[PDB]
C-alpha cells in the first residue's frame, strides 16, 4: 500500500499538487458521501477534461490544510496503483495477492485512508466488491460519463456501492475563476507573466473556438501555450516581451483550430482590402456591390459576425458559365492560396432517399459508420473552410433538412452522434434556379424581382424560410460582350502559361482577341462557350502544329488573323 | 526499461536522418506544445505522406544542431516503438511492467527525454493516460487524421491528452523546397544527377497528375524512381542519361497513371498526326466527327488541354447506324489498342433515380456500398480512359447531374466519398438526338 | 396568461375536454417567433432536448407523415420527466390531425408508443404562432392598441371557427415597432462592440448607427439579416482602417463620425 | 457412459418421470423420425411449454411399457450431465470444452442410445456439428420456434439430421383429460383432493383471457397453485379444505390476469341479463326502443348470421353530437373488453379516386408500403375490435367497393401480402346524408320517421349493392334536453378530483346544472360551440381563489 500506491495527501504537504480553486459543491458533495454508512464511494464523473482529478487533487488539499469538516482531517487520501498492481505480476495470483495486501492494508488503517481510484473503469472489481459493500474501502472513483455507462456499469452488484458525483463543466465565469488560481503555476513555470486580459481571453475564446473542448482544460493551455511562445520569444535568435497578452492567446487558437484570429501582425491593409481587386482577377463581373462574399469574410476575420451562424451562408443564384462556382473557387483561392482549398460537395447522388448519410455519415454499427461523412469529417478536421454546395437545388429536399442545422445553428450533428461547428465555415450554395429570369432582365430583376417568381423549387424543393436562413443571396448576371472580351484574356494567360511550361511564347494581335470575343459571345450561354472557341480556335490549330513540328520552341508564336480564322505563324 | 535506447537524436547526430526543409511554424509549434507544464504532448496530424514523422526527424535535426530554443538545447528524442513494447510480452503484466519500467526512466532525465510515439494509435499502452496529463512525458505522436478519429478520438479520455498540431499537406512550392533540399539523399543513392527541371516538374506533374497520394510524398517519389530507373539504365545493358531530366520523371509518370507530357517525340507524334487516317479506317464518313475527336487527342499530348476539365467531352448526335459509338470504338482501339477499352456505360440502363447508384456506388451504410460504382471506379483505377456514355437519352436530372461534374472540373466522387479525377479521360456522349 | 392553464389543468378547472390553444400570436421573423422555447432552460427540469416544433401551414397533401412515427429511444427515456413541446399547429387536414386529436388530452400516447407515456407529469403544450403576414411589427417599440382585432383574418384564413373558439388563453404581445430591432438583438451591439474591453479599449458607437437608421431600411420578412445588412459595413475591417495592425497604441477613443451609410472608422 | 450414467429410463423405471397421458398424435411422428435410417433426430417445435416433456420425456416410459416400435426395442434413452459437466476450468472457453470425454461413447453404443433435448439452441454447438456430421450420434432435440427459425439459417451439418415436428397447442377440451391422470401426482404431494369440475375451470375459463401460456401449461399450474393455496388456506397462523374446486381456480385466476371475478364467473348469458344495465351505465337511454341493436349481437351467439362474413353489418344513422361516439364504445366495453377498439376513420379523404389505396394500401413498388392501411393495418394490429366507419358516404362518386369485400366474402386484401381477416368484427357506419334534421319533432312516439325521409334521399350516393349486406338500419335515439343531466356529470370528473383534496364544501343547490343543460340538442349550429357555456362564467371567476 503505502510503500507503492501515491499518497495524495503528500502529495500535497509538498505543494506539488495545483491549486485547485473553484469547485467548491464538488467538493462537498463528494464529502458528504464519503461519510456514509452504506454506498460511501463517489464516481466523479462528468466529460474528460473537467475536472474529476482536479475535484480529488483540492480534496486532499482540503484536508491536509484543514479545511475538511471534522472526521475527515487527518484522513489520508491515497491513489491507487495506476497499472503498478499489474506489473510484473507474472505468476498465478500475484495480482489477487497484490490487490488483498492492498485491501487488508486498508482495514488495518482503521478507514483512515481514502482511495482514490483513477479512472476507475480500468478495474480486480470482484475483490473490491466486498470491502466496497461493506463501507470498508472509502473509494473516490473518477470515471468519464461515457466511460461511466459503458465500461461496467450494471454488473449486478456493482451499481450501487458507487455513488455518482457529476462534475458538470465551469462556464466561462467559473474557468477564469480557475485560470486565476493556476497562473501562478504557470508563470513560475514559464517564467512569464500572464496577463488579466488574456486570461479572461483564453476562457472566452477556447469557448467559442473549441467545439471538442469547451472545458475549463481548454482555457488551460491556451495560457499554458501562449506562455510557452513566450518562451519562444525570449529563449530564441520592454522590447523583449515578458507577457501573454490576448493577442498571444489568440495566435494560439488561430495555430490550434486554425481560423484566423490575429490580424494585429497581418497585411489586412494589404490583403484584406482587395475588395474585388483580388476576386477580379478570377472572377470578371458581379459588380453588384464591392463583392458581397468579400464582405462576410471581411465582417469576421477574427470573428466579428454572428457567433451562432457561419461566416457567410451565399445562395449562388445565376445563369450557367457566369461564375457562381468560380466564384467559389476565386473565395478559396483567396482565403486559402488555393482552388481546391474548399470543401467542395457537388450534389452528385443527393437526390436519392438517403444520400444524407453520404454528407453526415452513416448511423451507428452500419457498414461506413467508422469512416464518418464527407461534409462532417472535413470541416472537423479544419473548422475554417468554405464549403461549396455546387448545384444545390438538383439535391434531395431530405439534404436540407440536414442544411437547415448548418445554416441557423451553425452546428450540424453526424450519424456517429458528435456535433461539428460550422460557425467558422463559409457555406455557398451555387444553383441553377432563376435562370431565365436574369437573361431576360438585364437590370430590371432585383434579388426579389425574381426570388418568389420561381417559386415550384422554391416554395417545395425549398423551404418558405431556408431562404431566409442563407445570409445573402447573390444574382448574378449574364455576361456581356465587355466581360467575355476580358475573360478572353485571363482565359488566354490561363493559355500561356500552358505553353511557357512547355517552352513557347504565345501573342495575340488585338485582331484576333477580338475575333474569340466574337465567336465566343452569346448570353444564354455564359463564358463556356468563349473557352470553348479557345479550345478550338486557338488550341486546335497550335496542337497539330506543335506536334507535327512546324512551331519551333523559344520563337514567339503570333496568333494572327488570316480569311475568317486564327493562325499561328513565325 | 534499458531494453529501450531508440535515439532518434543520435540518428540524427550521426547523419542518418533526411534533412527536412520549411515546416518551421509545424515545428516550431511541436516545440511549444512540448513546452508547457501540463500535457506538453504534440500530435503531428494530417494526411498520409504530408510530413508528420519528418517533423519529429526536424526536431532530431535542430535539438542535434541548436536552432532550438535554449530550453529545448540538447534534448533527447526517442522512438517508442510499440511493436518493441508488445514483442515477447508473453506473461501477465509483463507489458505493464516493460511500460512503467518505461515510464519510471523517462522520469530519471527529469524531462530530458522527448518520447516520439510514431504511429501513436498503436497506444495495448493502456497506462500512460495519467503520465501524459502531467507533463510527465513529452510525447510527440504523429498518427494520421483518420487514424486518429478511429483510435485516438475514441479514447475521448486520452484525445484531452494531446494537442493536435496539424500537419497540412504543402503546396507546391513548397515541395519543390523540399525537393531542391533532398536531392543530395537521391543524387548520392542512385549515383545521378537530379536536374532542377526534374524537381520543378516532379512537384508539378505529380501533384495534377496523382490524387490519391498527398504532395510530399508523390514528387519525392517520382525523382526517387526516375532516379532508379537511371541507375538501371547506366548499368544494363551523352546517349546515356547520368542525369534525372524532366522527360524522365514524366517517363515514370505515363507508366503510372496512363500517359506523359514528353514521350511523344518519336513515332507516336507521327500516328497523332494520322489520327484522322487510323480512325476513318474503321469509322468511314463523319470527318467532323474525326476531327472533333482527334483534335481533343492533339490538343492534350500537346499540352494544351485546360487541366482541369476532362480531355474532351462530347456529345455525338446523329442517325442511328452512323458510326457513333463506332467512333468510340475506333478511338479506344486507337489508343488503347482495343475495342473494348472505354468505360463504356449503356445510359440506357438506368432509367429510373436510384440508377445513379450504380456509377457513383451506393452511400454511406447501404448494400454495395464497399464495392463502388463502375463508374469512378473504372476511371480510379485506369486514369487516362475512354468513357462512352452510351445512349444517352434519359428524363432523369438526378442521374445526369453526375455528369455535371464530371464534364466541368473533372471530378466525380464515391458513395465511399473518394473523389475521382476525370481530367484525363475522353468522356463520350452517344445520343440520337437530331436524328428526324 | 400563458401558464394560467397549468392553474387550469395541471390542478384542472376550465373544462379540460379541450385542446390548449391556436388563436394569434404575433411575432417578428427570428427573434421572438420561434426563440420563446430557447429560452426556456430554466423553469422545472432543465430539458434542452424538448425540440420538438413543427411548422404546421401549408400542408394539404398525405405524404408528410412518415418521418415522426431510428432515434425514439435516444432521448427522452434515459431522462422520462422533462418538457416536450409543440408549437405552430396552426392549418392542417384530418390526415395528420388524426394522430394529434388524441393528444390535445389523455397524456400516454398509443399510435406506435403503446406504453405509459407520462405526460400528466410531463407536459403537452400546443399554440400557433402565425405572426407572418396581415399584420406585422415593424422593429419592436409601440403601445397596447392593437392586441385583438382579426379572427377570421390573421390565422383562420380558410379553416372553421371551431378551431379558433376552441383555445383558453386567448392572448399575445403587442405589434410593437419602429425603434428597437438592434435593442432586442442587442446581441450586436452591446457583446460585439465591448468584445475588446480589455487593452485599453473601448468601441464607441455614433448615433448614425443607433438614432439615423434606427427605422429605415424596414422589411416585414427578413429582420435579423438586414441589421447585419445595414450595419454590415462598420464591424471588423472598416473598424480596422485605422485600428489594427501596428496602431495598436492607447492614449486615443474609438468613435465614428458623419458620413454616409458606409464609414471608414477613423480615431 | 464411465463418467456418470445419467439415464432418462431408468427415471421412467423408477417414477421420477412425471406419469404421461395423451400426445399420442405427434408420438406417432417422434418415432417415425427417429427409427428411421436417416434424418433420426427429432427437434420439438413451438410455444415454449406446449408439451416437449408430454412427448419426448415420457417415450422412456413408453420404452419399458413395450408399445413402442420393433427395431427401438431394447432402445435406452440417455442424457449428459449437461449443465453441469460443460465446464471444468475457471474462465472463458468452457462452452464445449469437456464435450469430447462424454460423446465419444456414444459412438460404441451401435444403434441403441438416444441422447435427450438438453435445450439443443444452446448446443452455438462448437463440438455438436463434429459430433453429427457422422450421423451415428442418435439423439431427441426441441427447441420452441423462436429457438429453431432465429437459431440457424442453411447448416446441412443440423438439417441434414432434423425434421420439422412443428408441435401444436392442445384444445380446450384435451388439456382438461390430462389434469385427470396429473391429480395422482397432486393427491400425495399438497395432500389435497381435486374434483372434477374443479379442473375444468383452468382450461376453458383461462381460454379466451389468458394466452401468455400455452393450453397444457396454463390449465397445470393453474390448478396446482391452488392446492398451493390449499395449506396457505389451512395454516395461515376450522379452515381444513383440501377437497378444490372451481372457485378456488376463478380465484387465482382473477390474481392473475388483472381482471375480477366480477366479469368473469357467470357465463355469457348471466352478464347478459345486465348487459343492457352495463349498456346504460353510460348509455343515454331510451331502453323502450334501441334494444333492437341489442338483440343483434344478443342473435350472434347462436351462430344464424353469416359464416363468410363478419358479426355485424349495419347502419348508424342520426345527427351528430348524439351517440356517434357514445354508443359505438360500449358495444366494445362488453364484448371486445377494451377502451381502444376505436377505428373512427372520418371518409372525407376520398376526394381523390387514387385514395383507395390509403386506407387499404398501396401495392408493393408504389409509395404507401412501408406502413401499409388505415383499415387494414388497425385491423391488423386489432383482429377482435368493432370496426366504424365514420361518414362513409364521402365516398368517391365513381369509386367504391372499399367495403364491399369486407361483407360479402368476410375478408379483405390490402396491399401487403397478407388476407386481412374480418370475421370477429361488426361493422358500423355513419353515413349522415340526410338525417342531420334534429330540429323537427320527429321524436314523440317514433324515431324512424326521421329515418323514412332519408332512403329516398340517401341512395343518390348509395347503391342497391351496398344497402343488401347490411341487415337494420338502427336510427340513433336522440339526445333529449332532461337527459343531459345524467351524462354530463361525467365531465366534471377533475374538480370532483379537486374537491375532495382541499377539504371545502361547494356542492351545489341548483346553481352549476343550468349551464350543463346547454350541452348538445342544438337548432343551428352544434356542439361544440355550446361547450363553451361553462367555461366563461363559472371556470373564471369562481374556482381562481382556489391556488391562492
Ligand atoms: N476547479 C479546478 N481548479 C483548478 N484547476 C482545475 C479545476 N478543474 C480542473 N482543473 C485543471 O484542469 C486540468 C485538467 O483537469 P483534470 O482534472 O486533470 O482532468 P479530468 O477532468 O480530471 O479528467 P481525468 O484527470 O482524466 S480523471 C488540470 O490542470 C487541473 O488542475
Ligand atoms: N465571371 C467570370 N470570370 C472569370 N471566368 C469566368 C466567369 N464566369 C465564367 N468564367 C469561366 O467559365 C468557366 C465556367 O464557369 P463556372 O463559373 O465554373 O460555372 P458556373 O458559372 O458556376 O455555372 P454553372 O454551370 O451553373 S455551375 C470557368 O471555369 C471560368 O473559366
Ligand atoms: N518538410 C520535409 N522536408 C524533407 N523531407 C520531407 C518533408 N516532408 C516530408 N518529407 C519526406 O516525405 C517522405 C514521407 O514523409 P513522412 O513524414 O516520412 O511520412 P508521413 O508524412 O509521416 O506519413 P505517414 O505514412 O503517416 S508516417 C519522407 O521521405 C520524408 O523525408
Ligand atoms: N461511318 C461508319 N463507318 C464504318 N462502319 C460504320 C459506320 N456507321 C456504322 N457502321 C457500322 O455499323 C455498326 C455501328 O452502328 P453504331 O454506330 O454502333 O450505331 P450508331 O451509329 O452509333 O447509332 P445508334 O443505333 O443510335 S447506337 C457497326 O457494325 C459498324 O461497323
Ligand atoms: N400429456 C401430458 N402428460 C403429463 N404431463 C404433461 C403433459 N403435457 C404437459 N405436461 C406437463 O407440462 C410440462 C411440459 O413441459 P414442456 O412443455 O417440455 O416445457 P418446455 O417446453 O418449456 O420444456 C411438464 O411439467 C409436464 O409434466
Ligand atoms: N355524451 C357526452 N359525454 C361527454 N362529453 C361529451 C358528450 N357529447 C359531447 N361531449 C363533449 O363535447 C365536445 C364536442 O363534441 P362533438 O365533437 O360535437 O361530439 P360528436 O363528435 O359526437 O358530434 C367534446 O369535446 C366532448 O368532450
Amino acid at each position: 500500500l503505502k510503500k507503492y500506491t501515491i499518497d495524495l495527501t503528500e502529495r500535497a504537504e509538498q505543494g506539488k499538487l495545483d491549486p485547485v480553486i473553484g469547485r467548491d459543491e464538488e467538493i462537498r458533495r463528494t464529502i458528504q458521501v464519503l461519510q456514509r454508512r452504506t454506498k460511501n464511494n463517489p464516481v466523479l464523473i462528468g466529460e474528460p477534461g473537467v475536472g474529476k482529478t482536479a475535484i480529488v487533487e483540492g480534496l486532499a488539499q482540503r484536508i491536509i490544510n484543514g479545511e475538511v469538516p471534522e472526521g475527515l482531517k487527518g484522513r489520508r487520501v491515497l491513489a491507487l496503483d495506476m497499472g503498478a498492481l499489474v506489473a510484473g505480476a507474472k505468476y498465478r495470483g500475484e495480482f489477487e495477492e497484490r490487490l488483498k495486501g492492498v485491501l487488508n492494508d486498508l482495514a488495518k488503517q482503521e478507514g483512515n485512508v481514502i482511495l482514490f481510484i483513477d479512472e476507475l473503469h480500468t478495474m480486480a472489481g470482484n475483490m473490491l466488491k466486498p470491502a466496497l459493500a461493506r463501507g470498508e474501502l472509502h473509494c473516490v472513483g473518477a470515471t468519464t460519463l461515457d466511460e461511466y455507462r459503458q465500461y461496467i456499469e450494471k454488473d449486478a452488484a456493482l451499481e450501487r456501492r458507487f455513488q455518482k458525483v457529476f462534475v458538470a463543466e465551469p462556464s466561462v465565469e467559473d474557468t477564469i475563476a480557475i485560470l486565476r488560481g493556476l497562473k501562478e503555476r504557470y508563470e513560475l513555470h514559464h517564467h512569464v507573466q500572464i496577463t488579466d486580459p488574456a486570461i479572461v481571453a483564453a476562457a472566452t475564446l477556447s469557448h467559442r473556438y473549441i467545439a471538442d473542448r469547451q472545458l475549463p482544460d481548454k482555457a488551460i493551455d491556451l495560457i499554458d501555450e501562449a506562455a510557452s511562445s513566450i518562451r519562444m520569444q525570449i529563449d530564441s535568435k520592454r522590447l523583449l516581451r515578458n507577457k501573454v497578452t490576448d493577442a498571444e492567446i489568440a495566435e494560439v487558437l488561430a495555430r490550434w483550430t486554425g481560423i484566423p484570429v490575429s490580424r494585429m501582425m497581418e497585411s489586412e491593409r494589404e490583403k484584406l482590402l482587395r475588395m474585388e481587386q483580388e476576386l477580379h482577377h478570377r472572377v470578371i463581373g458581379q459588380n453588384e456591390a464591392v463583392d458581397a462574399v468579400s464582405n462576410a469574410i471581411r465582417r469576421s476575420r477574427a470573428g466579428l459576425a454572428d457567433p451562432n451562424r457561419p461566416i457567410g451562408s451565399f445562395l449562388f443564384l445565376g445563369p450557367t458559365g457566369v461564375g457562381k462556382t468560380e466564384l467559389c473557387k476565386a473565395l478559396a483561392n483567396f482565403m486559402f492560396d488555393s482552388d481546391e482549398a474548399m470543401v467542395r460537395i457537388d450534389m452528385s447522388e443527393f437526390m436519392e432517399k438517403h444520400s444524407v448519410s453520404r454528407l453526415v455519415g452513416a448511423p451507428p454499427g452500419y457498414v461506413g459508420y467508422e469512416e464518418g461523412g464527407y461534409l462532417t469529417e472535413a470541416v472537423r478536421r479544419r473548422p475554417y473552410s468554405v464549403i461549396l454546395l455546387d448545384e444545390v437545388e438538383k439535391a434531395h429536399p431530405d439534404v436540407f433538412n440536414i442544411l437547415l442545422q448548418v445554416l441557423d445553428d451553425g452546428r450540424l450533428t453526424d450519424g456517429q452522434g458528435r456535433t461539428v461547428d460550422f460557425r467558422n465555415t463559409v457555406v455557398i450554395m451555387t444553383s441553377n434556379l432563376g435562370s431565365d429570369l436574369i437573361q431576360e432582365r438585364f437590370g430590371e430583376l432585383d434579388y426579389a424581382h425574381m426570388k418568389e417568381l420561381v417559386l415550384g423549387v422554391v416554395s417545395h424543393n425549398f423551404r418558405p424560410e431556408f431562404i431566409n436562413r442563407i445570409d445573402e443571396v447573390v444574382v448574378f448576371h449574364p455576361l456581356g460582350e465587355q466581360h467575355i472580351a476580358s475573360i478572353a484574356q485571363i482565359q488566354l494567360k490561363r493559355l500561356y502559361k500552358r505553353l511557357e511550361e512547355r517552352g513557347y511564347e504565345i501573342h495575340i494581335s488585338d485582331e484576333a482577341l477580338k475575333l474569340l470575343s466574337e465567336n465566343g459571345y452569346d448570353p444564354v450561354y455564359g463564358a463556356r462557350p468563349l473557352k470553348r472557341a479557345i479550345q478550338q480556335q486557338i488550341e486546335n490549330p497550335l496542337a497539330q502544329q506543335i506536334l507535327s513540328g512546324e512551331l519551333v520552341p523559344g520563337k514567339v508564336i503570333r496568333l494572327e488573323v488570316n480569311e475568317d480564322r486564327i493562325v499561328a505563324v513565325q
